[PDB]
């Protein structure tokens, strides 16, 4: 059946959808189809091409208040690609506290970590049951599903600038250092590339914690 209205969402409304590139786009919601238990969602982008969606590969254009935000809670945040930014999905790993100076920590679908702001978050309309069933590479989402699960029970290594370590890197160990210190993130220095990666304290990524 074609509906006008489901939930809480209206055709004509505008919308953030999920394109084939991974990243997420302003557009209108044109269209709202039913097959049987199903429900599929016509996206029409601000450049006029047009996608049907699953209710996981939409999400609302406006910031979701903090007692919406949960652990597992599924977002679109502000994504930091070198000296570009994108909207990328991913799962809410912290609320606001005072060891992470009030900010959300994301847990991103290709493994990345960050620390965003409230005005840098978009909530998916219609998430999974359980939110990381639709995150497709398999070592990011079994990671994600025990901690989401565990929590709050979560296995740190204790780390401080300026100590030696050993860092996962396309599948071998690598010389590292520690060279600073944000909460639950560290920034490792992989010391035969000289560049740094920012990292998640309970990663098996960090030689101690593979161990
Ligand atoms: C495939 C998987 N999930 C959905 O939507 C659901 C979302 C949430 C729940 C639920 C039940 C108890 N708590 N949350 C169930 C279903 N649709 C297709
Ligand atoms: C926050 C941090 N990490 C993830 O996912 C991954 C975890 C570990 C690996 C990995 C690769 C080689 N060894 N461990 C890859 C991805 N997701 C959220």
């Amino acid at each position: 059946e074609n509906l006008y209205f489901q939930g809480d969402l209206i055709v004509s409304m505008r919308i953030l959808g999920k394109k084939r590139t991974k990243t997420w786009h302003k557009g209108t919601l044109i269209a709202i189809q039913t097959v049987g238990p199903g429900k599929k969602y016509k996206v029409k982008f601000d450049n006029k091409g047009k996608s049907l969606l699953s209710g996981n590969h939409i999400a609302y254009d406006y910031h979701p208040p903090a007692d919406k935000l949960y652990v597992g809670s599924r977002v679109v945040a502000k994504y930091k690609d070198g000296n570009q930014v994108w909207l990328y999905a991913g799962i809410v790993a912290e609320t606001p506290n005072v060891k992470n100076k009030l900010r959300f920590l994301i847990f991103f679908d290709d493994g990345y970590a960050s620390y965003v702001t409230q005005s840098e978050l978009y909530p998916i309309c219609r998430p999974l049951k359980k939110t990381w069933e639709d995150i497709e590479d398999i070592s990011c989402r079994d990671f994600i599903e025990e901690y989401v699960t565990a929590y709050p029970n979560r296995p740190m290594v204790l780390l401080k600038s300026g100590q030696l370590i050993k860092t996962e890197w396309e599948g071998t160990w690598w010389k590292s250092r520690v060279e600073e210190v944000d909460g639950s993130l560290v920034r490792i220095l992989f010391l035969d590339d000289k560049r740094c990666e920012w990292i998640y304290r309970g990663s098996t990524r960090l030689e101690p914690m593979f161990s």
